[PDB]
């Protein structure tokens, strides 16, 4: 088996060979077993929204041509897409809401393991929301912020403030004119589920406008999540760490935090440090916390916790034989981990009531008892380490250096070393003079249909050589970090001369041995909201709307409904947005044309669907350069 | 073509012949074109919750056996079902919320077309909710009720009051012990969409418990909808009217109200009466408003507006050639109506922003301008009548007499004529002495897979002969009314001697020429909440929980996600609940076993899946009789 056809990560390839000889089924094996996949589903031409279904429509040929109730291909495709957007928005609803309740508990004295760690961020959020701070106690300010967060989930006398206060007024005006500003986060989710149910909305344009509005409810959840996590756990600043499977250590208790919410992982990290002696009593060197997926990104960004792996290759951490525990909250966890754990010895532990996996151990994690619950969880990990005494493990000796922690505040601060009172100006100067061609955000998942990381690295290499400033989040950041794109030592190899000059000038002004890394890691998937903050700040500084900026996004290997939601809000706020996997929309040309073309006339953004990464890079460059030309700039 | 294989309604058969010779495609033709339907979808063994899909699992045989992410058949089936429940709950969220906003506007002076029509109901709801009334203005009481309604959509310091205040404390306690009381209506909908997204909840029991909780959010929406509609439009009392296509009149402007919300249809009815002279100026006798689906049920129950048709046969009203307008809000409207309108001349008019149909005319309907918007809509209808001057129409001369309007208040009042201060006692006495074997609620849709009305009438006939008191809502009530089950003249033919004696004694005490009708029409689908009120009142009077009462439900020909949600809350509140179509759960035996068996140990209710109606009737009788035996009663 040619493992490089499955993943371009050599550590993953090594574990795939191990899984094969041990007879352990992987995500790639389950994919092979699924081929050929259903063409109706692949194109979006299937509906199960009532008990008269399933209905399907032949992409081409003869009957069936229409759903039983009369639903056309346009309607069916648009309804399916809208439900995916709502599902993504719901995941970010759950995440943000979790943090809002935690902040509220903390400042009410009900969860002493949590506290206001970033007072400056708290006050800045309060001011943005219009909440008074002068003469007010921090705990009361925080209580008001938490109440405002929770209020954005339902209808009230104002729209969703985590949309209207985070985008420039001109953008809010454009969106309002089209009826696209959400009334409430969970309100929009419910309205999508209603309008897409049988015998309701049956006009493609109307349905898709609803989807754009629900995508902004998702944006609000993301931005709220980042805001609240920064208050509770600290705003990221530049950090140095490592990534890939080689960060596991045979002589340590290896504990992966996996899922999404720092409410959980942040405490695991702090408590693990207090349990060092207890781990040593058990014959370990200590507890080695490592990250998977977004919650890994959260603790990487804030604490420099090394990232083990991401997304599609998550099972491979277990295959090493050295993963003593995998601590889960929710989202993007392959439920296969629960059965693979039987083979590998790993203790898989769920912690949230709405996210259990048959065969896992469930240990409820209450914010009110976070430290004690964390100790219980970590003691299971220690017991597991003891059980593998004398057992061979195979940790690929493969890892990269990673510089990360580029929050928007961190980026502005780094730039301020070149211009203290106008920090964005040096960036803009270099866009204008051509040293920086534009900005591309890589975001989102890996997808088993695409050799792992192949689209991210192929596109990033082409853009970097063309002097594009590249930023990344989520498992896109994960892909790029595992392939060396966050190691400043690789700037000479990867970057165009203009971009190199800029990364070097900024790094040198920040007292570094040299440049910023080739790609700036802006955090987890909710932290795509940080990229919004940066872009909106640039828009405001320039006095133009986001759809005039040379900024694009690429979900190069997208998988989750959350990726569909984020991609859709990227388009809604005005960005050309690449998706590198086939979305289930191709069964309807009219829907495809709306999403890739006519939406430009509504929001200024648009999707670029392109499965070939070299071609995608060309299309992204063309989009950046069109923006440059629109600003009167050379390109 | 043997049209009786499609529908057992002779008026529908006649219109099917007309559609055939005119080449107009119908729902039955679109169904035929869809055969054979996908077996993966039919069994629930398909997942499209991420862009790695579509995934499927062979019901039997070889691979694929598991989803790409590791999702088992149990997980996939349970996640799909949970999303259907959430979608149903969302439709009732939208409906109830619409009414809450309307009530609020009315009493704030912003929508003068609306008012408090049922003051007694307003005060009784206030008291149930714990809202003070003494010394308070009606408008302020109503404002508090509307605010309480809107508050139940989100988390707050109390659970959903439209669950906890409408079920007996012992039932609330059972549900609370299992964590099943909703925190907020839209909150639960969003949590379902989150937990069922990729890489989240992956334990069938955990998922299904979540579904039961979300079904109670649906119950709350239903009960809220009925409560608010009764306040605004009046609580139904016994009425006499007619049903089936023969209620259309060639010499009148025929206007169908179709969809769900009385906010719209109630005004159409009142305004149509004011426009009689304008219709006569146009050469009509007047405006003949007729009902389709639930909004038809709403105006039938309150005003005796005749019901034209229901559910699967809705297109047939248009095929007569005499339907001048079809006025739509949302839900259960086949979008085919928009294209069929081109052939038939009918003006199809949408009115709600989130429910448009390509090719229809959209006329926005604002509560703030209800009368003017209604006149605009009706003037389109009048213009349409004028266009068919001299054109032959074919209205089947087929209709039945219908006695309806049996709200729970109406039922209690009718019983009170036998016992003024203990109205429920005569009903209970007759259950105990065997004159009434038990109670069966028929609810829900028709479904093109089942010859229209065949399950409803077959099951009802068997139960009535066995002295079961039958009540009905929605298009189940529609089926039964179109086949004569709401005409008291048919009591001798249909009813067992015991039931006849009871219906006669109650009717005679209410001053009738004779009995109540064979089946009691309790209203629209949200008015399934009326049946809950009745059953809960019986439970409270007897001092036992609902799962000890000889009461069952049958969604004999279910279709919509709303039917799945209602069926699931029927089970959750403790009822044996029949479904007469194949739900997409058979691909997982463990899920099937939970829903049809082990859930008894949680809530006392359970599903009875049975496609053969004679067998379903036997199973329903067995369930009733088991309840009788549990109470120590003969059977
Ligand atoms: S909603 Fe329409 S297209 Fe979808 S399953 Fe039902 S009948 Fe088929
Ligand atoms: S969630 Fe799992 S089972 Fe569903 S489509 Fe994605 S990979 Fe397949
Ligand atoms: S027919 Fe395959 S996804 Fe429905
Ligand atoms: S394979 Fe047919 S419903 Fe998906
Ligand atoms: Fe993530
Ligand atoms: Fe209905």
């Amino acid at each position: 088996a040619r493992q490089n056809l499955k993943s371009t990560d050599r550590a993953v390839q090594q574990m795939l060979d191990k899984a094969k000889r041990e007879g352990i089924q992987t995500v790639w094996d389950r994919y092979e077993a699924m081929k050929p996949q259903c063409g109706f589903g692949e194109t979006g031409l299937c509906c199960r929204h009532c008990l008269q279904g399933p209905c399907r429509i032949n992409p081409f040929g003869d009957e069936p041509k229409v759903g039983i109730c009369g639903a056309t291909a346009e309607v069916i495709v648009a309804r399916g897409l809208d439900r995916s957007i709502a599902a993504g928005a719901a995941g970010h609803s759950g995440h943000a809401k979790h943090l809002a309740h935690t902040l509220k508990k903390a400042v009410q004295g009900k969860a002493a393991s949590y506290m206001i760690k970033d007072r400056t961020k708290l006050h800045s959020i309060a001011k943005r929301l219009g909440i008074p701070t002068e003469g007010q106690k921090d705990e009361d300010i925080a209580l008001e912020v938490a109440k405002a967060a929770l209020a954005d989930f339902h209808e009230k006398d104002t729209p969703v403030l985590w949309v209207t206060t985070v985008l420039p007024p001109s953008r809010v005006k454009v969106l309002s004119a089209h009826g696209l500003i959400p009334a409430g986060i969970d309100h929009e989710i419910a309205e999508i589920m209603h309008r897409t149910s049988m015998g309701c909305d049956a006009d493609a344009q109307n349905l898709l406008l609803g989807g754009l509005r629900c995508s902004l409810a998702d944006l609000a959840g993301c931005y709220m999540g980042t805001d609240l996590a920064d208050i509770l756990f600290g705003t990221p600043a530049p950090v140095v760490t490592e990534s890939n499977l080689g960060v596991l250590k045979a002589d340590a208790v290896n504990v992966a935090v996996h899922g999404h919410n720092p409410v959980l992982s942040d405490i695991i990290v702090s408590v693990s440090k207090e349990m060092e002696n207890e781990a040593r009593a058990a014959g370990a060197t200590g507890i080695n916390v490592v990250g998977i997926c977004c919650t890994g990104n959260e603790v990487l960004m804030r604490h420099g916790i090394p990232a083990c792996t991401h997304s599609v290759s998550q099972e491979m951490a277990m295959i090493t034989g050295a993963l003593d525990a995998m601590i889960l909250d929710y989202q993007c966890i392959q439920p296969s981990v629960a059965t693979i754990a039987e083979c590998t010895g790993t203790t898989v532990i769920t912690t949230m009531e709405m996210s259990k996996i048959t065969g896992a151990t469930h240990v409820n994690f209450a914010e009110e008892a976070a430290v004690e619950n964390a100790k219980q969880i970590l003691r299971l990990a220690i017991d597991t380490f003891k059980r593998r005494k004398g057992k061979p493990v195979e940790i690929p000796n493969i890892k990269t250096k990673v510089v990360a922690g580029f929050s928007t505040e961190a980026i502005i601060n780094a730039l301020s070393k070149l211009n203290a009172n106008d920090p964005l100006k040096p960036l803009i100067d270099n866009v204008v003079n051509g040293n920086i061609r534009g900005v591309c955000l890589f975001a989102g998942c890996n997808n088993v249909k695409v050799p792992q990381d192949q689209n991210f690295t192929t596109i990033a290499r082409k853009l970097l050589k063309q002097n594009v400033l590249v930023v990344a989040t989520g498992c896109g950041a994960g892909a790029l970090m595992r392939h060396g794109f966050m190691d400043p030592a690789n700037v000479d190899e990867l970057c165009g001369d203009g971009l190199k000059a800029v990364l070097t000038a900024i790094g040198e002004a920040n007292g570094l041995g040299g440049p910023l890394p080739p790609v700036l890691h802006m955090g987890s998937c909710v932290d795509n909201s940080r990229a919004v903050a940066l872009v909106a700040a640039l828009a405001n500084r320039l006095g133009v709307d986001l759809d005039r900026l040379p900024v694009v996004a690429s979900a190069a290997e997208a998988m989750h409904e959350k990726a569909v939601a984020i991609g859709t809000w990227a388009v809604t706020i005005g960005l050309p947005t690449h998706i590198g996997v086939l979305p289930p929309i191709t069964g309807s040309l009219p829907v495809t044309q709306i999403l890739t073309s006519s939406v430009k006339d509504i929001t200024g953004g648009y999707f670029i669907v392109e499965l070939d990464p070299e071609t995608a890079a060309d299309k992204l460059l063309a989009a950046i350069n069109e923006r440059r030309a629109g600003l009167g700039l050379p390109w």
